[PDB]
């Protein structure tokens, strides 16, 4: 009948489920969040994250945040499950991926191409190096192609950044407005010079984690040491420059 | 049963409404206002909006007060929706554009493109300022194609003024008879001085928004420096000047 068939798919449903390492209190709540999805649907979903090297905490993190993932066709998914893996992000390395930028599963392939192919032939960016970006900069797949390599010039030529500490830091995570304010303040004050032709400053320069990482109350006690009222001025002074040509 | 299947159904654009964005009593806004038509047919206009940069805020504020666009055919919305994206309209920059122009997606493929045209090759603005001066002056497309140059012809050559600031002063948006009463006021009175032919004068000029976008009581008493009723007068003096010839 179909009452007993229901039953025997949520018991082999709740099995493999229990297989793969999840808990009872996860599987109560994976069951509570699928809206109205099958119940294979959500183990072949969960199966394909598994896969893709996530652990079953991490799961049930990015599903309870983003449910739309449980209403993914699972074949298209399975294709874009293949397709971010070959480009790097297997092992566990989409966990921060579906956190900021969920759409990924439903974003077009060719958009995804355009950003990997901006990066690596015109940001002269290593394979190794746009996979960690893809990682820990997801924000860059929503970026314009143009604002994207404005942004990593910006590191390149006007900060004079090598391509592995732009990658180590997370620069590309940041807005335009908060780096130019940061950077440019600390060029002014005298505490960030430009490093040429060598790569080398007379003074070495804060660490790109303690400029655009940290707080803004934090970045102006220990990297800037200047006063609160003092930078939000420049704030203004700076919008003003940039709003004039 | 029939009774059955369309509960499930609107549940599921219900859920999908809830997973894109809208909150509460918003997504139940979105079902009231419809006025006959599908239920498709509200996902699938909705569903171009969020694909072209709006939020699920303003869609309720452009469908609530123009509840016509979702009668427009999705075929015929989908041409002009990419016809916007490469114009440089879509992206997220369109919420100031539809509550202003609604009739943009009604008018006519050509009527859209001759005043394009015009602003690229007549009045000579880079495609960039072209875009700019669309979201901010969405009123240009329902202006004539010769009041629209003779418009322009007055900034440019009139009273001097290059094509950035034009487009940086949202000049477009205001009618000729506004320019041309607070423009020959100032100009008669003394306090505007056409530039030429380095594009200087021997006092800066006002500022074109605190001419134009400023109101008359503010125009009169920080710019022109003169009586409300004395501008009254010249008004009309202005008025039956323009009927002679």
């Amino acid at each position: 009948t179909p009452v007993v068939q229901g039953s025997l798919e949520l018991e082999r449903v709740m099995s493999s489920l229990l297989d793969m390492g999840f808990s009872n209190a996860h599987i109560n709540e994976l069951l509570s969040v699928r809206r109205g999805a099958s119940l294979q649907q959500l183990l072949d979903i969960i199966s394909e994250f598994i896969l893709l090297g996530l652990n079953p905490e991490p799961v049930c993190v990015v599903l309870k945040k983003s449910p739309q993932l449980l209403k993914l066709p699972i074949m298209q998914m399975r294709k874009r499950s293949s397709y971010l893996q070959k480009l790097g992000l297997g092992e566990g390395k989409l966990k921060r991926v579906l956190y900021c930028c969920p759409e990924i599963f439903t974003m077009r392939q060719q958009d995804i191409n355009d950003t990997v192919r901006l990066l690596k032939e015109k940001c002269l960016f290593t394979v190794q190096q746009v996979t960690k970006i893809l990682h820990s900069c997801p924000s860059v797949l929503r970026e314009d192609l143009g604002q994207l390599e404005y942004k990593f010039q910006y590191a390149y030529f006007r900060m004079g950044i090598k391509h592995p500490d732009i990658v180590k830091s997370e620069y590309l995570q940041y807005s335009l407005t908060k780096i130019k304010q940061r950077h440019i303040y600390l060029e002014r004050l005298g505490r960030y010079q430009t490093p040429d032709k060598k790569g080398q400053t007379q003074i070495p320069n804060p660490l790109l984690k303690d400029i655009l990482r940290v707080s803004e109350a934090e970045f102006l006690a220990r990297t800037a040491c200047t006063s609160v009222e003092e930078f939000q001025v420049f704030k203004k002074l700076l919008a003003r420059e940039e709003e004039e040509s």
